[PDB]
């Protein structure tokens, strides 16, 4: 298993504009288009992202291209983030994947917000990280997904995904 397969499982794949769990316009594999309540604004963002007049529909290949970009950016975001880099540097490969997942979902700022979890992660206090990360809006809103990520972070294995 890997970060792509992991996120593909968590976000799913949709070829038409849709609303995410928060009600935002999204497409493909969890690619947020906009936080604005307008489908048109969404259609505009889409066309600009893809480079053509889509009419709110893309192909698989197109979705996958956005996905590649998104993963790359999350990784790059982490490494440029002062609060995030060090955590990531200290982790093993599977747990890094968990951190990338969180960043892909909530953005750098959101993750940087788990200050206490991050510190504990750096100290390798696995059970404490899991307890602390669950006390969050993140966990209350999308619990099944959050559970999968937390387990991953806690155990350092892909069990939750198999
Ligand atoms: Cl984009
Ligand atoms: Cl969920």
């Amino acid at each position: 298993m890997n970060i792509f397969e992991m996120l593909r499982i968590d976000e799913g794949l949709r070829l038409k504009i849709y609303k995410d769990t928060e009600g935002y316009y999204t497409i493909g594999i969890g690619h947020l288009l906009t936080k604005s309540p307008s489908l048109n604004a969404a259609k505009s963002e889409l066309d600009k992202a893809i480079g053509r007049n889509t009419n709110g529909v893309i192909t698989k290949d197109e979705a996958e291209k956005l996905f590649n970009q998104d993963v790359d950016a999350a990784v790059r975001g982490i490494l440029r983030n002062a609060k995030l880099k060090p955590v990531y540097d200290s982790l093993d490969a599977v747990r890094r994947a968990a951190l990338i997942n969180m960043v892909f979902q909530m953005g750098e700022t959101g993750v940087a917000g788990f200050t206490n979890s991050l510190r504990m992660a750096q100290q390798k206090r696995w059970d404490e990280v899991a307890v602390n990360a669950a006390k969050s809006r993140w966990y209350n809103q999308t619990p099944n997904r959050a559970k999968r990520v937390i387990t991953t972070l806690r155990t350092g294995t892909w069990d939750a995904y198999k």
